[PDB]
C-alpha cells in the first residue's frame, strides 16, 4: 500500500487530446473519471466535474487535473 502511480495519467489526458493543446471536452472527462477508479454513479460524477472544470462544467485544465492527482 503506498500510492498507485498517478503519471500514467498524464499521458492519458495528453494521448486522448488531438485537436487540442492539454484540454479536453466534459466527454473525455466523464470518460476518464467513470474509468480510473471502480464504477462510479452518474450522480457522483456530476459532483466531480463541478469541481474539475473552473465551478461547473466546460473544458478542464490538463495540469490541474494532474495536480490534484498527485496529491488528494
Amino acid at each position: 500500500m503506498d500510492t498507485d502511480s498517478e503519471e500514467e495519467i498524464r499521458e492519458a489526458f495528453r494521448v486522448f487530446d488531438k485537436d487540442g493543446n492539454g484540454y479536453i471536452s466534459a466527454a473525455d472527462l466523464r470518460h476518464v473519471m467513470t474509468n480510473l477508479g471502480e464504477k462510479l454513479t452518474d450522480e457522483e460524477v456530476d459532483e466531480m466535474i463541478r469541481e474539475a472544470d473552473i465551478d461547473g462544467d466546460g473544458q478542464v485544465n490538463y495540469e490541474d487535473f494532474v495536480q490534484m492527482m498527485t496529491a488528494k
